[PDB]
């Protein structure tokens, strides 16, 4: 079978096997900080650098993928706490959309909150015209910010966070299990068809955003991946 | 909300946080030794001994969980490689079924495969009266060993075995991601209402098992684990 | 190495890992109240539910532990505010002393103020007959409510009290850090050896009881706990 | 009771509340890097500018305190992870010994690995110059790095660590608790009379250091601290 499996435990600029969008930047610690505090709307997102190859046009097969990292985010004075970061999936010609005005926007999507990608978003900021929840949470996006689906998440200011993340091929099912300070775990899983939604070779990555009032840190710590593709 | 919640990279005869059941010991390296290989029928089973409450009567409430660990079966002369072990969640109550007669029940059933249980199978043989497929496989079970779905897999003998489960209560999903020596992953998953199949307190575990001829050294390595409950 | 680690941030009367024992009862807040305001001699107790292994007899090891917890003890009409709570240890089968007349007991001991425990008091009254120093105080008790030691300390009405303990077993030594809301904390230390005063296998938990004429509020806001036992 | 407390969730590059020493920086997530990556002997070193009375030349009372922090080590290419961190209490002028080698000194001593100072450190290199023990180890040092004491530990690179420490000042006990990646606890406690060894009023902190080949990411995330002085 086709397998891509890699490991991050630190990342370092200057390092081919990513590739950097926006105000990213690598810290000396060897922290992602995807977001400038001192920019205006700042985007900023990470992609393995090699596309993967998720489905098969040849056989129909689609890929089944395990994959966990860590993040931490906290807060600075005297901005809001956002907007939040997106585990994405996209073609792998993907880049941050033109004239982005960040934000809520997360840093893929347009104005209205479309895009081409299939993501996992961790949420700080209730976006009223992307219908986002009340309060923090961990969302499920295909194509929009404005989630497929939600769930009641809580952001620890600077906390690290564990996330756990499977796609099932056979059952299309796309299942997240998030770690919290106070010691409780929060899942949320959806069908999603990749192969309908997604071309042939996307590329896996991370994008945080802020705004004039809306800023925060967001950090990426470590980051494991491995994808197997039944071939024929 | 009410979370359990451990982790052990070893294990211990005198811990009084696991229940042993049958056959089961400890090794000198901390590992957890299932069967016994000079027994008949051997069946050997470990048991968080903290009751989870999966779901709540009051509230109608169901748990979410992750849960990993890892294991290993390494052959043995001149027996068949056999059974398997079985991550399972049955009532508080539970005990390897009266006159097991051990073999492809797993430790968890009786002579036709019935059981109270739910359960994700790591099968080394096959066995027709419980419809096995042809080959190694892993499989979800609903109070039978007749699984309700199973996926082609493969047992290396004396190779560590990394096993990732997440139960997303919302969806009732249960996914499971099976990292293999070679460095490909296996998935399967499964909707399995917990509300539904079992009580509201139960206790997690892994059971082995042995017939006369069928024999392997069955082992559990490590065990992480987090439910969590919404509660008030 | 073996460990033992949980963290209550808030309670639940229906969950599995904690033994109410008496008086107790869980506020809709999620706070444990240990005694009934209403009843002479009230005595409530909590413990974890399961028996943790402080040592072992076949290595000789005793393991140390880390554990914080808040509280909060406030006055009501028109009873002595008392008489106070206390963290304690003792054997699994530990229960409420029979035909206890709590007040100055804690409830962990006989009318004489014997008992088969170790804990940490925060006593708000002043029982001659136990040796108490004139005002309130925290003290460290050996199988008995007549302090090996005690500190002078102050029980503020309302106030939420933060502690940590800190049991290093290879100097046996049992230190407390007890954080009042004016800010300033109060210390006390004292070698007790665990392994000769108690058995392998011990509960841990709190206390908190009153008489006919001194009741007073009792509550259990929060407990974080880890214990590691070398194994070899 | 004279009282001195604070707590940093963060730090920033210029908050006067803070003295910062040699190669010390402070990066854009508000972690504190102590040692440089590009530099020979590196030294780095933090200070509570405010110094802190920790005893009475009228009374004779010493103070207590109880103080937790948060720490992270990682490895970098393609240097040995040394040297550590060590948490410090010195003088008021206390600065970096002159013409300082970095490495096991861990920028609070000279070559001989002598100095003025009381500290726990978390060493990851073992100097036998210093009679280091084989493995990495917390130490409680006094006046010197040749440790007083010391209990065998494990830095696991880019893992957050937390450390809580009391000093009980009538048993003149310093306790150290730290809580370890794999969930495991490491204790160690000392008895060290801080108004023998250490000025009427100092200034607490940590350093860290590194040499040619020795040389890792030594953080410090955050630090929350209590001292309380009885006055009488
Ligand atoms: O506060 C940070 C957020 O900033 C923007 O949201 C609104 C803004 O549109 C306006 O309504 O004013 C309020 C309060 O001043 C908010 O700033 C972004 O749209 C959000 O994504 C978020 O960054
Ligand atoms: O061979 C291991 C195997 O033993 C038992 O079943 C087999 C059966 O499948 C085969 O047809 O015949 C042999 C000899 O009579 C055994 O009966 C166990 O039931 C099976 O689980 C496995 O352990
Ligand atoms: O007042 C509360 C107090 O009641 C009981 O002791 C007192 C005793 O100290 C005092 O001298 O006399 C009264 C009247 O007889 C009580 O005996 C409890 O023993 C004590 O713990 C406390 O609850
Ligand atoms: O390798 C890091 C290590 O360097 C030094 O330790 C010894 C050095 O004293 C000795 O002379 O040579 C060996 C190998 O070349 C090591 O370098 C530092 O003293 C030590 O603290 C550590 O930083
Ligand atoms: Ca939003
Ligand atoms: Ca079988
Ligand atoms: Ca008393
Ligand atoms: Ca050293
Ligand atoms: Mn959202
Ligand atoms: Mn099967
Ligand atoms: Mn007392
Ligand atoms: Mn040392």
């Amino acid at each position: 079978a086709e397998t891509v499996s890699f490991n991050f435990n630190s990342f370092s600029e200057g390092n081919p096997a990513i590739n950097f969008q926006g105000d990213v930047t690598v810290l000396s610690n060897g922290n992602i900080q995807l977001t400038n505090l001192n920019k205006v709307n700042s985007v900023g997102r990470v992609l393995y650098a090699m596309p993967v190859r998720i489905w098969s046009s040849a056989t129909g097969n689609v890929a089944s993928f395990l994959t966990s990292f860590s993040f931490e985010m906290k807060d600075i004075k005297d901005y809001d706490p956002a907007d939040g970061i997106i585990f994405f999936i996209a073609p792998e010609d993907t880049q941050i959309p033109a004239g982005s005005i960040g934000g809520g926007t997360l840093g893929v999507s347009d104005t209205k909150g479309a895009g081409h990608f299939v993501g996992v978003e961790f949420d700080t900021y209730s976006n009223s015209e992307y219908n986002d929840p009340p309060t923090d949470h961990v969302g499920i996006d295909v194509n929009s910010v404005d989630s497929v689906k939600t769930v009641p998440w809580n952001s620890v200011s600077g906390a690290v966070v564990k996330v756990t993340v499977i796609y099932d091929s056979s059952t299309k099912t796309l299942s997240v299990a998030v770690t919290n300070d106070n010691g409780d775990i929060t899942t949320i899983a959806q069908v999603v068809d990749l192969k309908a939604k997604l071309p042939e070779r996307v590329k896996f990555g991370f994008s945080a955003s802020g705004s004039l009032g809306g800023r925060q840190i967001h950090l990426i710590r470590s980051w494991s991946f491995t994808s197997t593709l039944i071939t024929t």
